[PDB]
């Protein structure tokens, strides 16, 4: 009744859960390439989800290693492991002391579910790939967040398996809430919505309300949905703000799915997409541009929004991007 000498370890990596800069490469590789389940369930248990949903543990174990398997493990970036570092990062987000006792047991389950499943059966091309190929996914979404909206059915078509229905024991009323709000959600993190994200929070920051003591002020849907659906971006693009070791390892993988897509584009005469030409990369170059003009005007501002929670996670990822700009050959 007691665990094996591999899941004690993994059970030692696990209590770092609650940190930004979990080990996720180690526990993929303790867990069997199970990072997504056993992140999810522990989050899941630390939160007091399935007594709170009245999910059965066997639903939801069966429901993680069935989403766990429609990641492409034949995929760099892409996969369970980015799924797993995605929900951990949301994970971490929420519980901001700016933000206590702010978002609802829904919220929270939706802003958590939207990051397991953001990503899945992402083939590890771009939407503008799968646009210019004329890819059955294409033609399914009229080439309009292809992949997002892909990640979503998928994401919701696999709770119909046999014992995966984690939301039986839900209300109707609860299961309609939650799926808005997980479609709202994972249909932001598509990069071409990102600067309306941003104009949103930015504008959210100029007027800003707190209540007694720390904590925002959310009186609405389009403000609480906003919040949620840029914490979960915040957690998409969260990469450059780990330690060196984390990001390193993340770019690498990004950087072996680009070229892999660059040289698809290459041996059939398409216009190699920005950075995916593995002759002519700049790979430190592209990390500074991507800091200077996305991710750090994104985390600047979520900085602003819970001052001074996110200070330590501004600062590594300005560390990171002098790193970065202190090599370039
Ligand atoms: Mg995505
Ligand atoms: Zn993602």
């Amino acid at each position: 009744g007691v665990k094996t000498e591999q899941e004690d370890v993994l059970a030692k990596e696990l209590e770092d859960v609650n940190k930004w800069g979990l080990h996720v490469f180690r526990i993929a590789e303790l867990s069997g390439n199970r990072p997504l389940t056993v992140i999810m369930h522990t989050i899941f248990q630390e939160r007091d989800l399935l007594k709170t949903f009245k999910i059965p543990v066997d639903t939801l174990i069966t429901y993680l290693m069935t989403l766990e398997d429609h990641y492409h493990a034949d995929v760099a970036y892409h996969n369970n492991i980015h799924a797993a570092d995605v929900v951990q990062s949301t994970h971490v987000l929420l519980s901001t002391p700016a933000l206590e006792a702010v978002f609802t047991d829904l919220e929270i389950l939706a802003a958590i579910f939207a990051s397991a499943i953001h990503d899945v059966d992402h083939p590890g091309v771009s939407n503008q790939f799968l646009i210019n190929t004329n890819s059955e996914l294409a033609l399914m979404y009229n080439d309009s967040s292809v992949l997002e909206n892909h990640h979503l059915a998928v994401g919701f078509k696999l709770l119909q398996e046999e014992n995966c229905d984690i939301f039986q024991n839900l209300t109707k009323k609860q299961r309609q809430s939650l799926r808005k709000m997980v479609i709202d959600i994972v249909l932001a993190t598509d990069m071409s919505k990102h600067m309306n994200l941003l104009a949103d929070l930015k504008t959210m920051v100029e007027t800003k309300k707190v209540t007694s003591s720390g904590v925002l002020l959310l009186d609405n849907y389009s403000d609480r949905i906003q919040v949620l659906q840029n914490m979960v971006h915040c957690a998409d693009l969260s990469n450059p703000t780990k330690p060196l070791q984390l990001y390193r390892q993340w770019t690498d993988r990004i950087m072996e799915e680009f070229f892999r897509q660059g040289d698809r584009e290459r041996e059939r005469g398409m216009e190699i997409s920005p950075m995916c030409d593995k002759h002519n990369a700049s790979v430190e170059k592209s990390q500074v541009g991507f800091i200077d003009y996305i991710v750090h005007p994104l985390w600047e501002t979520w900085a602003d929004l819970v001052h001074p929670d996110a200070q330590d996670i501004l600062d590594t990822l300005e560390d990171n991007r002098e790193w970065y700009q202190s090599t370039i050959p």
